[PDB]
């Protein structure tokens, strides 16, 4: 069986596709007339996109492949180092502070974060309930202050402070600045071109920025002694049960830099495409509304609480059917093997899982894949096996999603008790990619309730 593949340029073979705003759009596009399988070469370069259930259902075999650190994240690995989410599976420190970091992001370690939760949402609400009468929210830009500083509070805590400000704190803007520069490097042509080379200064100044703050917290708490109920203390505390060894200041860091980047950007997104989709679904929005009213029935909403708004996570859920903000991730072949019986794999091959094309998958969803209807996920026991994989897979699934779910959740909790929203500008949905997704320009207008919290 040979396998379909998308428009060549001569010796850049299929490259220059990637060359656009819009890659994983692009990606989709061709996945819609290419089907559930397609090979794409680059210069010394062959991976495999797949976008069926069926297939990927084979992909997330963990004894059949690996995590692969896409050429993205080996940029990023520059300033995220071995942290989690750029290390490989086999590296001592990957395992290590997988081990350590664990318990700190289980459902039940949530109850201890929930109140810095609270007090960045708080800080969004009274925003909100602050503005005058012809203005607007930038919904991207407010979720975005929201999700760093929780996770700057829950992280380490450290305050960045971002709804004080019109330009954000240096840390960030050095971090933006980086994902940005990682980035811009994948579609790069000539690499030492004196043109970059500012580029590169920008970028060493940038990692010296957010190393200089974060080594600083630790050295200032390892000082201190203080015990905060953040994850920092937590890894200043563990110790691996496996090797029995702490994880040091070093990967410490790592880690931090790596919460940051890996938790704002995709949950900054979630927050607005679901936004999005309610203004856009008043039916909806009306129905999570009235369980917003029904259970969030204090001034300050509890963990419990939380727990209890399963309407808005089953609206989270369907918005990340749609629109997964981190939308792919990369898996290489553990050993020569045969996918879907029809494809043989050398030892090494790379694959991409294309999640939102996973999630169109009319054989796991129906013929309605592109409706938003929340109650989809009314009994998830239905659903097969990896068909619904926002946060990828097995071992290296997404460490931070019951932190992301239940800060969305207690978020758009309070937005839903809070406000009526109100799409001004009839937006029209326009998705910018960065290494992940979400919707540009999208602005909606706020009426309070003059509920008090
Ligand atoms: C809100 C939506 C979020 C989405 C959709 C998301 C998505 C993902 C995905 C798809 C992966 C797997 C990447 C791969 O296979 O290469 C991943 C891994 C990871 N995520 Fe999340 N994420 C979210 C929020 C967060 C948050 C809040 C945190 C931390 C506070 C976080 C931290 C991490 C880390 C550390 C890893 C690497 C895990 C490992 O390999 O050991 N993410 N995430």
């Amino acid at each position: 069986k040979k396998m379909p593949q998308p428009k060549t340029f001569g010796e850049l073979k299929n490259l220059p596709l990637l060359n656009t705003d819009k890659p994983v759009q692009a990606l989709m596009k061709i996945a819609d007339e290419l089907g559930e399988i397609f090979k794409f070469e680059a210069p010394g370069r062959v991976t495999r996109y797949l976008s069926s259930q069926r297939l990927i259902k084979e992909a997330c075999d963990e004894s059949r492949f690996d995590k692969n650190l896409s050429q993205a994240y080996k940029f990023v690995r520059d300033f995220a180092g071995d942290g989690l989410g750029t290390s490989w599976t086999h590296e001592k420190n990957w395992k290590k502070a997988h081990n350590i970091l664990l318990p700190s992001f289980s459902q039940q370690a949530m109850k201890g974060y929930h109140a810095m939760m609270v007090d960045i949402a708080v800080q969004l609400v009274q925003k909100w309930e602050r503005l005058n009468a012809d203005e607007h929210i930038e919904v991207p830009e407010d979720m975005t202050r929201l999700t760093l500083d929780t996770i700057g509070l829950c992280g380490f805590n450290y305050r960045f402070n971002s709804f004080y400000r019109d330009q954000p704190h240096p840390f960030i803007t050095s971090m933006v600045r980086a994902l940005d520069e990682a980035m811009n490097k994948l579609q790069r042509a000539n690499p030492d071109d004196p043109a970059y080379d500012e580029n590169k200064r920008q970028f060493q100044e940038d990692i010296k920025v957010m190393n200089d703050l974060v080594d600083k917290i630790i050295a200032d708490r390892k000082a201190s002694g203080e015990q905060s109920d953040d994850l920092l203390t937590h890894m200043l505390n563990g110790k691996d049960p496996e090797t029995g060894e702490p994880l040091d200041d070093e990967n410490i860091r790592y880690q931090i830099i790596t919460f940051l980047i890996a938790g704002h950007e995709t949950t900054s997104g979630l927050l607005s495409f679901a936004l999005y989709f309610l203004v856009k679904n008043p039916h909806v929005l009306q129905k999570a509304a009235e369980e917003a009213a029904r259970v969030l029935v204090d001034p300050v909403p509890s963990y419990k609480q939380v727990k209890q708004l399963k309407y808005v996570g089953m609206v989270l859920n369907e918005a990340l059917r749609l629109w997964p903000t981190a939308p792919a991730f990369s898996l290489y072949a553990k050993e020569d093997t045969v996918l879907g019986g029809e494809y043989p794999l050398e030892k090494g091959d790379e694959l991409m899982v294309l999640i939102p094309q996973l999630h169109r998958d009319k054989t796991i969803w129906g013929d309605d894949v592109e409706e938003f209807r929340p109650e989809r996920f009314e009994n998830p026991s239905a659903i097969p096996q990896h068909a619904f994989k926002p946060f990828g897979n097995g071992q290296r699934a997404c460490i931070g999603q019951q932190f992301a779910l239940h800060e969305a959740t207690l978020v758009l909790g309070m937005m839903l008790k809070h406000f009526d929203f109100e799409d001004h500008t009839n937006y029209e949905l326009d998705i910018k990619e960065t290494l992940k997704l979400k919707p540009e320009g999208f602005v909606v207008k706020a009426k309070s309730k003059k509920i008090p919290l």
